[PDB]
């Protein structure tokens, strides 16, 4: 599994209990050196959130290879190492542990090389991040969900597949979400052996598969002199390969994704046919089929009632609506550097949706995506407003899950902290509309 | 095999020869979408280099799923697809190819989203970017190696052991160094899974091992109230045991790093007993052990002749000198973010070894690390004097490896571009000496 850039890593930064009781708390650090070594030659790590916590390099315990180790123990040990492929777990001391939420971490960590001299040692290493605890709130009566969507630019480059999912387990979410064409190798014939591999890591993380998400490219063949438009029963092939597909990775949803034919994203004509086509076998596979409902298309709209009407016309319950909370935006996405007023579409500054807009709908909304761009070290969203979509969303009788969609920069590593926030953000909310 | 973070990869940017002649020049892409797509939707790519290319999207070839593609072809085709997982190959045809050196890359490649409005099709991105080509200077007499230190922090977070050997068998390297104690999991007892995949990993992309580094910790138990120090057997048994995973692994010399006990770097005592104690077994397991002369250690030095010392008073073949390209470094490194003049190490402005030195010492150098630490896009390396350096080299008959040891900056993937403008500088500089 690849290690973050930062020496404290976001991912395993929790509570730790026993017996119910909460006894302290742990990070994670990936070795700074350019090697592994043996675990007698680390001289400690002192650890610092203002405020809370301040301990100096011999008080935290060290998980190694399995075992918890105390410094004066590593100093003794033989055998034991800090191999380069793991980071170190540090436990820190701390009974009750700490609050829910971002906390500015600081640790300070010495590590003695024989080949550098005395008056140079030990190596001294000094960091400082922002790290977000594993949620604590419970986030009833929702449920807790990322999609790997949520990683893209990471996913591939700094992420695989069993990196991303720790990273989920980690937050307590039981729901993974997926895009076809992008998570599944050699799509749409994953071997048999990454399918295996698939439904081991969901059996070590605790992960369920929720919505997979599709496409039906209806420009498929646009392009060049023999173009052509993509025929109803080239739609459902499509549709249907990514239903079978979803079943057999074990997912209850599928997003179609439909080419679209105007600026609201009205879907190609044939989406009606291509559906009706492809309910007989998603309900064969007690798999749903949930287009989305995705910024500039607000919830009271021709392709709402479209949607809605196929609902009743077919009787189907095998047919629903996905939301995504983009819908909800309600301050706009940053200008970046250069750009200018007007230079871009106006739904990018948010279509304001009224969240009370869904009671009328949520009968048929079967699962949500938790779209947001940008959650600070107080967690503050900067587009999103969570509490009156989750009062709503409440109040109306949800209780499916909430499925993570970063869409914020693209920097390196910025997800993982991203993602965190956004599932510590959401479920304290939901505790508190509890209440 | 992760990706690079840039689109345009680095690895895989190489003329393409068939029959002899050069028919164009490759290089690899990739995909920006979130997903995978069918190949139909691609709208093709424009290339440019200032002075050398200037060709539009409907020219360059694709080569997908194994197979090359004409843009046209693509549009009409079913069933091939862009998969996440893979960059796509992208051949411009051009005689001859490119010159030797780092181009100024600018890519225009556009992609047929269906569920975006037409108005705002196809999607485009434009990517301008500095690659170095795969070599095509000769290089002789020496041998080309890399070592996984070069990519130091980069390994374990955007990098794994195949991506490594990817990117130093498309610079026409032959030789891998490692660090066991970094790139051997589970040190020191890998699985047979791993040494299997190991063996594999070099036959698929032609390597062989060359140096594996190794450590002397005479430190190890230095701290707590139970210090003690490394005694002459377990010194000797620490070696032994690296021989013989070096052995096992293929290398043919190991690299102890002997903890020091001053600031001209004098090797623990130890040191002696623990070699001498270890030749038979590096003679019975054909295993070099090679010392590593490193700044601030010029080759003028008791530490150098004491080694020249072992090897006659033992007449082993099987100890011999291991020089780090450093020593002659004749320029500063640069001042850190933050540091204050003088306030850093002496040595780091360079101890400027006369290159002449090495036939003093050539008849026992068996092994050269090639370290740098800046190289721009001229090929202007900051630190190291290459072509006297590498001039008395040949004089001085030295016919084996330069083994590549980038310390820079550890800016997320920037050692891989650093490492082929080293291999491109020097075999270039290598071909001039030969005239
Ligand atoms: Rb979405
Ligand atoms: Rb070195």
């Amino acid at each position: 599994m690849l290690l973050e850039r930062d020496l404290i890593q976001s991912v395993g930064f929790r509570n730790v209990r026993e017996g119910g009781e909460i006894t302290g708390f742990q990070f994670r650090v990936r070795m700074p050196s350019y090697r592994g070594m043996a675990a007698s030659l680390i001289d400690g790590i002192g650890v610092r959130i203002p405020g809370l916590v301040d301990v100096g390099p011999d008080v935290p315990l060290w998980t190694l290879q399995g075992q918890q180790y105390t410094l004066a123990e590593l100093w003794d040990g033989d055998g034991v190492r800090w191999p380069l492929e793991d980071a170190a777990i540090i436990f820190v001391p701390l009974p009750g542990g700490l609050p829910d939420g971002v906390h500015e971490l600081s640790i300070e960590l010495r590590l003695r090389m024989s080949y550098i001299p005395q008056e140079h040692q030990p190596s001294t290493y000094r960091v400082t991040k922002h790290v977000t605890l594993a949620p604590e709130a419970s986030g009833a009566p929702f449920r807790y969900g990322v999609s790997l969507y949520s990683y893209m630019s990471d996913y591939g480059t700094v992420m695989d597949l069993e990196t991303a999912m720790a990273s989920i387990a980690d937050l307590g979410a039981t729901g993974i979400e997926i895009l076809g064409e992008a998570h599944v190798p050699n799509y749409p014939n994953p071997s048999d052996e990454w399918v295996e591999q698939w439904f081991a890591l969901l059996s070590t993380y605790g992960l369920e598969p929720t919505n997979m998400g599709s496409w039906i490219d209806t420009r498929l063949h646009s392009s060049g002199p023999n173009g052509r438009d993509m025929t109803v029963e080239e739609g459902a092939a499509a549709l249907q390969r990514d239903l079978r597909l979803a079943k057999r990775l074990g997912f209850r949803f599928v997003r179609p994704k439909i080419g679209v034919v105007s600026s609201d994203l009205i879907p190609h004509p044939i989406w009606t046919e291509v559906v009706e086509a492809s309910l007989p076998l998603a309900e064969e596979l007690d798999v749903i089929i949930c287009p989305e409902i995705h910024s500039p298309t607000p919830i009271k709209h021709e392709v709402v009632d479209d949607y809605i009407a196929l609902i009743r016309r077919t009787g189907t319950k095998h047919f629903g609506l996905l939301l995504d909370t983009g819908i909800f935006q309600d301050r706009p996405i940053p200008l970046k550097p250069g750009e200018l007023p007007g230079q871009r579409p106006a739904f990018l500054d948010g279509i304001h949706v009224d969240p009370n807009d869904v009671f009328d709908v949520i009968e048929n909304v079967v699962f949500i995506q938790a779209k947001f761009h940008d959650i600070d070290e107080e967690l503050d969203d900067k587009q999103i407003p969570w509490e009156p979509v989750l009062k709503a969303l409440k109040d109306a009788g949800y209780t499916g899950y909430l499925s993570s969609e970063y869409e914020g920069e693209r920097e390196p590593w910025r997800s993982i902290e991203q993602v965190r926030r956004q599932h510590s953000l959401i479920r304290q909310i939901a505790d508190r509309l509890a209440e």
